[PDB]
């Protein structure tokens, strides 16, 4: 599954994009 993180993904995840909330940008990471 992907998830939405700031300020980096964790270890083992790859970021693939983005997410929009919260007036925010996070990082999609799978």
């Amino acid at each position: 599954a992907c998830y939405c993180r700031i300020p980096a993904c964790i270890a083992g995840e790859r970021r693939y994009g983005t997410c929009i909330y919260q007036g925010r940008l996070w990082a999609a990471c799978c």
